[PDB]
């Protein structure tokens, strides 16, 4: 039973958001399973940023238990700009726990090396998510954005509690019942950093969304990527924090961990800078 | 200097925002001047909706004092649904006073009568307003919109405040500016009712948007309208209040009417019903 733990107020650098399980933080990377349901491929997917907002908020790798804290970049907070027609981001977007796309191994579909951290899922549902939140999605497809230097596959997926997910099998769902949100997600994770500076990304396939299956074989590939890391294995898993407090047969278990967090003690969001309105025609 | 008056909270029946001058209420419709510095064409706006929101928060002719209220369809709140690509409104909206789209007369351009409201505007500047704000704003075009059957011009226009209002002088600017922004202000326009089960509206002249000459010749027609209105001399003055406290040579007038509004009683914005956040299709 998953609940979270805000610590600071939303909009500043000491917010932190901890998963708690009946009460008690956990990994938010490592302690929260891949799958809700094996055998139907049933997944959790960890919820950092909501729907339209703008704030970069990310599971860290490198704090104990793996809070959701907001991203900087030479000390300042990150805030993607918005980039006509769009709003912030365009979907829920967060991660699936227990994936890693290892940073040394290059990619037979795309030639890059993987970007360090849990796989990408954009949860496309109508009902807007909340950072921190746990909840059950199907896999209907995946996309393979080259994040200038390294694939950043990006999953399809849908809340099962969506009042359209018994419609939605698999990617051609998606263009039926959201006709253009493929195309704009193509369009988003192109231009997404070019307001900050950054070339437009580009994406492996012509931009072309892989169906259900190749999407499931990748999940794997990068939870199999997930196994070597958190077992000691690995050319250089250097930097993240394996800190968990659900499962043992990994060096670094530790329930002292769960409570070494400071209690919950949410403020008020903080005010964001008016500049982040700006709507930026790129 | 002008202020709000809060009464309740955000996203209920009870919400109410007076516009007040020295901390006094006056008729949101009839008692802001129009022009702001009627030499240069600078316009009073009166804002309604911010961009990005939904709750279709308006002006109200039949109240004493024109408050800004939410609009209810049947008794319930009425909020305007997300329509693909769009997040709620898409731009800052709201109208100038002492103007009227007169109901009592087919006008000319469009071959059907006026919607009974104040002449609207759509705000194009990047900082994101706020319900009650007055700003002062320079007018770019007008579009000719037939909602619901009804004569309903767009005047386009931008906060003088605007880092970019000095390069915006007329409607071929806004293109420049703002590539995509009219296309997609005319199909906002054509598709945002279809989720609540009305037909597309439609534009006269294919939808273009005339210049600013020909738009400041549309809103001196409905402040002449307006003028005529509040002189007690329209055939059909609809229901409207017609009590204001700064025009002495009114029938209507009041400064009495002022000291019998209730004081400001805010309450933090109320929930919006998840159902609101859905993302329609069309
Ligand atoms: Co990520
Ligand atoms: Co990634
Ligand atoms: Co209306
Ligand atoms: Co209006
Ligand atoms: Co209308
Ligand atoms: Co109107």
């Amino acid at each position: 039973t998953y609940t979270t733990r805000q610590i600071g107020a939303k909009n500043t650098l000491e917010y932190k958001v901890y998963i708690e399980k009946d009460g008690k933080p956990v990994s938010a990377f490592h302690d929260i399973p891949l799958y809700a349901d094996k055998e139907n491929n049933i997944f959790n997917m960890v919820v950092e940023i909501p729907r339209w907002t703008n704030a970069k908020l990310e599971i860290t790798k490198e704090e104990t238990l793996n809070p959701i804290i907001q991203d900087t970049k030479k000390g300042k907070l990150r805030f993607v700009r918005n980039c006509f027609p769009h709003h912030g981001y365009i979907h829920n977007y967060g991660a699936f726990p227990q994936t890693w796309e290892d940073p040394n191994v290059s990619h037979p579909e795309t030639k890059a090396v993987g970007d360090n951290d849990p796989i990408d899922v954009l949860e496309i549902g109508e009902t807007i998510a909340y950072t921190g939140q746990v909840k059950q999605v199907k896999a209907l497809g995946i996309m393979a954005l080259l994040d200038e230097g390294e694939t950043d596959w990006k999953v399809i997926a849908i809340d099962i509690n969506d009042p359209l997910a018994p419609k939605l099998n698999d990617i051609e769902d998606v263009e039926k019942y959201f006709p253009g949100l493929l195309r704009a997600t193509n369009e988003w994770f192109r231009i997404y950093k070019i307001p900050d500076g950054k070339p437009e990304n580009q994406f492996a396939f012509s931009g072309e969304a892989k169906n259900k299956k190749y999407a499931l074989d990748i999940i794997k590939e990068t939870h199999d990527s997930w196994k070597q890391l958190i077992a000691g294995k690995s050319s250089d898993s250097k930097g993240i924090d394996l800190t968990n407090v659900t499962l043992p047969d990994t060096p670094t278990y530790s329930k002292a961990a769960s409570d070494a967090i400071p209690p919950a003690s949410p403020k008020a969001d903080a005010p964001i800078d008016k500049s982040i309105d700006k709507w930026f025609f790129i």
